């Protein structure tokens, strides 16, 4: 019976490690909070380099983001998100992330991702999907990979 | 202001109409409740004669689906739902939908879907995307073609 | 690890049993599909006789309304839901749902209820709460109270 | 026509005002980002000095908490939040927040709040609720007692 194990629960920022964004990226790190199997939800921290264009994706739900440092903004859109700032993107909409400057301060961002990110081509194909399981793939692969027992992502207790 | 507009609204069964699932089915009925673009949600009534096997899908979010009448079943599960059941599709997952009989009743669904439906060959590439855009698309392109005011499903009012 | 055991189920109508909403009611029957913990959500199909005003409830989330059979309203609204209608309440809104007859086909409805059902006084004092957790407690009390093993509606399985 | 309005939106930290949580605290900041009136969700940044237990509440949702900076804890809960991490609450919850330390750095929250957080006596009494409605009167009231146009919170643009 689930509901007698659910509770609210906490997990430390040193309590999930930092992770390259592999096999893509060995500089955009990623860690992982929560990875809700359910209703394919993620809750995580991304940082990323200062001047670097990312690959536009078309996203199939809603992402909240908080922008705990840096500045980045969309190449589609005429405004810059700075830190302390909060970006709400809708459902099945596209969008090529990038860095507001050349060189500064590298961008970190607490993300709340619901859906899958579609990546695609200039050519306006699907190349690569990210969803719950492909992170937590990335998850329980890297902790295998190192000597870390990984924590249950997926229940919420 | 959108909150002084937001309130309980009611959209009586012969106040939407049915209609084709074009361009790819004459057969397949569908009438539109609401299409969230927020969210990508739609809630819909979807009728299919009996004996029929649907395209592959892979749903990026969740399915709640209330079988009105008929009886059908997914290829890559084992159970059949009838008149009075509830299906629970959850995010990232693959399902064939098929009827449970070459003849009989005409299956009559009541389904909720958040986020988006990527239709798959056998070759598993993806070929068709319905969401919310193609929803509203459908919806406005029936009343247009016809005499039909059509409502607002983008709305909650 | 949670998401091994997460996947699309399905629970038939003669796989949960009706029950009274008790202690409240013996007329009003309720059936309980899902009872989500985590987001706190039910999805249920709920009965009642023609000619009955209910309590009034405030509603903390969503609730999305099919009607299978009959025709009821809110006091509070100029509209009546028929058979084949869907109705969306919004959040923290107040509303007292009655039949839209005296007397005819009882009133049956499928609902996905999100958040807690506040009911109210005449004088708006808060004198019952309906929450996933009184859900719970009044399906595992009716299986326990007769020989009924009952199923974990909390998981996605 | 909501769709044709609806669209990636970013509001800038210094666009929304940080105010008292009045009429109950001076001391307590928060500045409001979203106020979703449809599903009954906020989106704020939450400030409160170290060494303060607030009051005890029943939450209806859930609750994501994202700490910027200090530490603090509930009281019904062996662990402590520190910066960086990351808290789930689930529905129907009881909890009662406090400051980790007597004195040390002021407690900055990023809170994603679903539902309505019903606020509880010692004898269990519900006393005052907060939701989207009083979210918005507490904005639109500080914004209108100073020369400050409000912005449109409720909608997703």
């Amino acid at each position: 019976m689930l509901f007698e194990s659910i509770n609210t629960g906490c997990l430390d920022g040193n309590d999930t490690p930092w992770m390259p964004f592999a096999p893509y990226s060995n500089d955009v790190m990623v860690k992982y909070f929560k990875i809700d199997p359910v209703r394919g939800e993620t809750i995580t921290l991304l940082k990323a380099p200062a001047g670097m264009e990312m690959p536009r994706h078309h996203h199939t739900g809603t992402v909240i983001v908080y922008t705990v440092q840096g500045s980045w903004r969309y190449k589609e859109h005429d405004w810059v998100a700075h830190a302390g700032s909060v970006v709400y993107e809708t459902a099945s909409t596209r969008h090529t992330p990038q860095s507001a400057y050349a060189e500064g301060p590298d961008i970190i961002t607490f993300n709340i991702v619901a859906g899958e990110l579609l990546y695609l081509d200039d050519k306006d194909n699907i190349i690569a999907v990210e969803n719950w399981k492909t992170s937590m793939d990335r998850y329980l692969n890297y902790c295998k990979a190192h000597g870390i027992r990984p924590k249950d992502l997926s229940t919420f207790e």
